[PDB]
């Protein structure tokens, strides 16, 4: 059997590169990781070190960086139905603001930072504006 490389911590190319002068077939997956940097690579499957047949197909797991959501729109509810609807989509760590609104929006949520749709890690913390006035 021909050894599977060890190309954690590898740019995707110079891993498939490296993967490919031992004679395997690539495919890629894209995935989040908390340590490997963007294009850099996790680990593969089957992992390093294992010995399998020459030519075999390689799964190579390629960093997009730490877990990212789509912040979702939360405008309108209350500041707790905000916070039970962004943890449902992964966030965890939120703050109160005060916005002036009109008067059907007072104590609603107006808004947040970083706002509606963006894309956010699920480390950050987003700050959910309420309206005041």
């Amino acid at each position: 059997g021909v050894q599977v490389p060890d190309v954690r911590g590898q740019s995707s190319a110079d891993a498939i590169a490296t993967l490919q002068n031992r004679g395997f077939k690539i495919r890629t997956l894209q995935k989040p990781d908390s340590t490997i940097p963007p294009d850099h690579v996790i680990g593969t499957d089957p992992a390093a070190n294992t010995s399998v047949s020459a030519g075999d197909e390689i799964t190579v797991n390629v960093s997009t960086g730490p877990e990212q959501r789509e912040i979702p729109d939360v405008s309108t509810l209350t500041y707790a139905e905000a916070v039970k609807k962004l943890t449902a989509a992964g966030f965890g760590r939120f703050k109160q603001a005060n916005s002036p609104s009109t008067p059907e929006l007072v104590g609603k949520v107006i808004g947040t930072n970083p706002p509606a749709n963006q894309t956010s890690a699920i480390t950050n913390v987003v700050i959910i504006i309420v309206g005041s006035g």
